[PDB]
This record gives structure tokens, C-alpha cells and sequence, in this order.
């Protein structure tokens, strides 16, 4: 039988790494790329269709799921995995970043986070309400620091998480069903500042995670900056653990920070921004809606081996967005996800291979011309 | 290679007939239930889908897509076939239902009906625009008569539809592709009177068309008037074709109707009232966001072989339609259409069995307990 954590490094070229992580319930290939759940759905997609683009895991959002039906409702019902009908890992966040974004009202404290959607959210609930859904990757309750910070409120931010990561720990390790079954994850803080960076990686370090998150990114500092911060963040993190930016990103985001040493996504853009007409091609992102799609009966990007791409052209696609047909949100959805799985793949491949670099370049040459 | 247009009748049991119908693109089982397609898809279904539900034929609104893309954007484009993906026959209507329930203005004229959406929609051009969207089966031009109409006002409007069913007949005839290709259907009016019905029935039957369709039911009437008036109108058509109640209709109205000699069927009950949270079961429907269904783990149907019954519980698609996500539509809707298909597959094999009265009234004891 798999392991309940096995993460294995097979080639490197330069920062990037290509290998496996091994779980109960199945193999992630990395650099991973993990479509965003939300509330027990990967928008307009059975798993089935999740899994045909390639998919290994999924990102499942609790916070939703957290309110309606409920973690205890889910756990009565089997379980998350048997609920949705998605039987390989699972990464559940922690559901307070979501919670800082979506709730009404919001009180912090040493304690948690109290919200009005009154409930409170603390790293040992938060622990729980993922063990209840039967999440395979856990996700520490943390503070994602907002940007700009001061030096001083960067620290005080990220002494908290780190607080709270011990925490989370502790939590995940008291529960011996999920300790024996699950992983669980630490997120870096200390907003763009190097030596919160280093304070923080030293301590997520001697609390001990099977992976480790760069959090505090991709919150509004722009590309040129989150490279920067990944720069002499990555390297502080251990070297043979997985290293997951959170909420990252665009195609050209994920190249470069693959060749930072990132080895996990996840992002709504390709299932959002498909609902929304903006599909993914190599040549850059289109949108469908536009005019001079409406007789073009090309599919959505020349080479894509998608069903999609197979079947429909771009014409019929831009009919189906324009009138508002749920056909429409499946079909873009589809493609897109089988677009950033066959990025990763194009990494994973390039890595093993030791042309990473010229991949890189290649992709962005073609993809912004 | 198939026939343009042939209908066989296999077997019998009182009024009712099972057989096939025999075309270019494929061969119809009746009898046939078409699931709806407005704007070129079967809303919330790829068309894959609405085959493995057993469909054999889908019904094609041309309202709509006489609109946008237009009926000459869809030839230049291949036709809706290529279009959307349907490789099987596709039943047009008209176009004027549509028109004159869903235009912001109308005007009625021998010549046809103008509306602003300003168009001309005539018999002609009503057979142009479905040739242009390669119809394999096309709908005369009719004027469906309100209910209730007075008996001068039936007559006026009946006679009108059958000058404009000559000029529907002729226009199909005059284009050489489309009479080799596809089949011309006839529509009866008359309201509820016995005596316009028969008028309508030779007139129809004078002219000639490869099937007929039962019109001016299904409009406010009830049940019971409806049932009562094919009693006396269906049996006045052509036996050796094909006969179509138009826009029915519910489980029941369906069995009722095939117990007076209807073969053929559309409505858009199963994918509209799907979306809306309403499932078809063999012990009656069911509204799934009611709050019974929060914990039921059971599927939609005991007994249906499809796959959302094979895969996912009430509980979940409660929480999916309750939430307003796309799934939800996407399993409601494929559940829904694969009972009606298995409906349709049950009364055949009735049929040809020699059980179908037997059938009716299990199948009403049941369904209505
Ligand atoms: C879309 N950008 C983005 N999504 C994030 C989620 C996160 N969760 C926990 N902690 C984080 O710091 C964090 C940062 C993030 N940036
Ligand atoms: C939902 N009921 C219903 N949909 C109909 C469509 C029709 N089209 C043409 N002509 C008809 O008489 C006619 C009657 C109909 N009744
Ligand atoms: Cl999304
Ligand atoms: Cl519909
Ligand atoms: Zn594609
Ligand atoms: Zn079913």
C-alpha cells in the first residue's frame, strides 16, 4: 500500500524540481496543479472530467462547506471525498483566509477569528472541521499578512501564525485517525521583509510539516515583487519537502515560480475566468466573447488535446458565452483546466529532461507575442 | 444506406403503435421522446450526454438562433448538426410558437407574423431558415390557436394554417436538397372541436406530409380536455405515419397520449423544471431542495440506471442546487432526461409485449401514490 506521505525528488534543473508525492488515496505528480473546489464542486465539472484533463488532487475550500451543509453534516454523510465523488487526495485550506474575504463581520484575537457570515475559527477548529471532511493535505490556521505591511505589523502577523502553526500541530497530532492518514502543511509569513522570511521558516522548521507554503503572496505586490520575495524565500524552506505557493496563479506566474523551487498551485483562474469567457491558449488568453470569434471555426487553441478542443470550435463556444448557456461555463471550464494541466505537464517533462530553462523561455516568447 | 424518411410500425396494443422511424441520420425509436434544444444545446448537457440517456432524436427551437447567430451564420458555420455537436436527426419547429409567445410586438397577416424580438417570419421563410439549419425533420408553419377560442375564431385561425401548411408543403418541395434529405410534418388545429379537427385532418391529409403533429393542446386546456380531444383526433390522421403531440409533456400526459395513438413527443419539462430542483422518480417527483433531502443519502431514483443515480446521493445534489451551482442544473438534468427516456423505453417494450394497458395502470398506480 502507498504511504501516508512519501515525497520524492526524481530530477532538478537549476531551483525547479520534478517528482511524485505519495498518499493513501493516490500519486500527485509535481510541480502540481490542483483546480479550486468550491463548496464540495470544481465549478461545472463532474470529477470524472477533473480527472480526464489530468488532474491529481484538488484545493477543496472549507469555508463554504464550513457554513452549509456543515463539517459535522459532511462527516455523517462519509465524508468529503465520497460526497462529491472525488477519490484521490484532497488539500482543504484552512478556511480563515475566505473567511477574512467573504464574512460580513470579523474579530480577531490570540484565540481565533470570530465572523459573522457569530462563529469562531480557531486552529484547533480549524484542524477539526478539515479531519471532518477526511481532507488528505491540512492546511495550518494561519494569518495571510496583507500587503503593504510595516516592518512592524509583518512581524507581529507573522509571531501570531507562527503561534498558530504550533497550534495546528499540535491539533493535527492529537487526533490519531488523522495523523495516521492525513498530512499537514506550514505557511510562511513575513510579508516581503527577508528576515520574517528566515524567522519564519526557521520556526515552521523546528515545529516540523510534510510540505511547506509560501503564503503572503499573490495579494496585490505584482509579479516583479513575488519573483523577488520567492527569490530568498523558497531556498529557507527545507529542501526535500514540497513547497507550495498559495493562490498562484497566472501561466506565465507558475513558470517562473517553478523555476523558484515551487512544487504546488492552485488558483481560480482557470475555472473562473472560463465562466467569464477568458479562455487559455499557448499563443495567450482570448476572449470568446469577442466579435471576431463568431464565425472563426478554429477550437479554442490550435494544438490542446482536450475533448473540447476536439469537438466545438471557437464560433459555437462564443455563442454559448454570449447567451449565457451553462454549456458555455462547461466547456470553457474543461478546456482551461486541461490547459494548466498540460502546462504542468510541458514542466514536469522539460524538467526531467533538463531543458526546463529554454521551455521557459520558448513559453513566454510564444505566449506573449 | 437509410432512407430519407421510413416509418414502420412493429406492434400494437389497441391505439398505441411501437416501431421506427428509418432517416439519413439515424433511426428513431417510437415511441420517441425529444429532449429540447434551444439555442443549439440541450441546456446544461453535452451531447454525449443526452445520447447515453438513450435519445435518439432531439428537438432544435429555431426561434432563438434565427436570431443570433442567425440561420445563414449556422449553414455558412456547416449547419446545426456540425454545429453543436448532434450528429442524429434534429426536429425543427417553426419558429412562429416562439415568436408569439416570447416577442416584445406582433402583427398577424396572411402573409405570416411580423415582430420585433423588426422580422417577417412567412411560411417561407420559416422552411428556408430550417433547411439553412439542415432540419431532418421540418414543421409546417402554423398559427397555434389560443385556448379558449369560440368556434368562428377556431375555424378562421385552422383555415389559415392550412393555406399556410400548402405553402409550407410547396416551399419544402421547391428546393430539391431538402426534399431529398429531409421530411415535411403537417400540423392539425381545430381546437376542441371535433368538426374543424376533421376539416384539418383532410386538409392536411389532401396536401400530404410525411407525419403529423397534433397541434392547439397543451395550451391552458387541462388534462382531461386534452385526453377527451384526442380521443376523437388523433384516429382522423393518416395511420401508416407518424403522429406528435407537441409540447408534451408530463409522465403521465405522455402514457395517456400513447394510449390514443401518439408516437412522438417533446417538452421542456424535464430540463427546465431539472434546473429548478424538481426530479422525475417512478414514485412521482420530487422538489430536491426541500429540507427532507439534507441527509438522504439514497439517489435521486431507487431504480434509474443513470449515471447521477449510480454516483451521487440526494444530500449532495440538495446542497448543489441549494447553492446555485452549475452541477446541480448539470445532474438534475441528466437524471431527468434519462427517466424520460426510460419511460419511453419501458411503454415500447409494453408495447411490444402486449403489456402496455397493464403497464399505464402500474405505472399511474405508483407514480400518483
Ligand atoms: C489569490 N491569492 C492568494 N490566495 C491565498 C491564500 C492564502 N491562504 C492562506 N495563507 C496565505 O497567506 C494565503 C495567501 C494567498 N494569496
Ligand atoms: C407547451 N405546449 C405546447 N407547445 C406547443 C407548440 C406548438 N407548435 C406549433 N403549433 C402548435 O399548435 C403547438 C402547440 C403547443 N403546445
Ligand atoms: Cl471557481
Ligand atoms: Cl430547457
Ligand atoms: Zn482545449
Ligand atoms: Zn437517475
Amino acid at each position: 500500500d502507498r504511504p501516508r506521505f512519501s515525497f520524492s525528488i526524481a530530477a532538478r534543473e537549476g531551483k525547479a524540481r520534478t517528482g511524485t508525492i505519495e498518499m493513501k488515496r493516490g500519486v500527485i505528480r509535481t510541480p502540481a496543479f490542483m483546480p479550486v473546489g468550491t463548496a464540495a464542486t470544481v465549478k461545472a465539472l463532474k470529477p470524472e472530467t477533473v480527472r480526464a484533463t489530468g488532474a491529481d488532487i484538488i484545493l477543496g475550500n472549507t469555508y463554504h462547506l464550513m457554513l452549509r451543509p456543515g463539517a459535522e453534516r459532511i462527516a455523517k454523510l462519509g465524508g468529503l471525498h465520497s460526497f462529491m465523488g472525488w477519490d484521490r487526495p484532497i488539500l482543504t485550506d484552512s478556511g480563515g483566509y475566505q473567511v477574512m474575504s467573504l464574512s460580513s463581520l470579523t474579530k480577531q484575537s490570540e484565540e481565533g477569528v470570530t465572523f459573522k457570515s457569530r462563529h469562531m475559527l480557531s486552529p484547533e477548529r480549524s484542524i477539526e472541521i478539515q479531519h471532518l471532511l477526511g481532507s488528505d493535505i491540512v492546511m495550518a490556521f494561519d494569518e495571510c499578512t496583507p500587503y503593504p505591511a510595516t516592518p512592524s505589523r509583518a512581524a507581529s502577523s507573522m509571531e501570531r501564525s507562527m503561534r498558530w502553526a504550533k497550534r495546528s500541530r499540535d491539533a493535527f497530532d492529537s487526533r490519531k485517525e488523522q495523523a495516521e492518514n492525513a498530512a499537514l502543511f506550514g505557511i510562511q509569513q513575513g510579508s516581503v521583509f527577508e528576515n520574517l522570511r528566515q524567522q519564519s521558516a526557521d520556526a515552521l522548521a523546528e515545529i516540523g510539516f510534510d510540505g511547506y507554503a509560501v503564503g503572503g503572496l499573490a495579494v496585490g505586490e505584482g509579479q516583479d515583487e513575488m519573483f523577488r520575495v520567492l527569490d530568498f524565500s523558497v531556498p529557507m524552506l527545507p529542501d526535500d519537502k514540497p513547497h507550495y505557493l498559495m493562490g498562484v496563479g497566472k501561466p506565465d506566474d507558475i513558470v517562473g515560480a517553478v523555476e523558484r523551487g515551487i512544487d504546488m498551485f492552485d488558483c481560480v483562474l482557470p475555472t473562473r475566468s472560463g465562466r467569464n469567457g477568458q479562455a487559455f491558449t499557448w499563443d495567450g488568453p482570448i476572449n470568446i466573447r469577442n466579435a471576431r470569434f463568431s464565425e472563426d471555426l478554429k477550437p479554442l487553441d490550435s494544438e490542446c488535446h482536450c475533448a473540447v478542443c476536439q469537438k466545438w470550435s471557437r464560433a459555437y463556444i462564443h455563442h454559448l458565452i454570449r447567451a449565457g448557456e451553462i454549456l458555455g461555463a462547461m466547456l470553457m471550464t474543461e478546456h482551461n483546466i486541461a490547459f494548466y494541466q498540460q502546462l504542468m505537464q510541458k514542466i514536469r517533462d522539460s524538467i526531467s529532461e533538463g531543458r526546463f530553462s529554454q521551455f521557459a523561455q520558448d513559453f513566454r516568447a510564444r505566449y506573449f507575442a
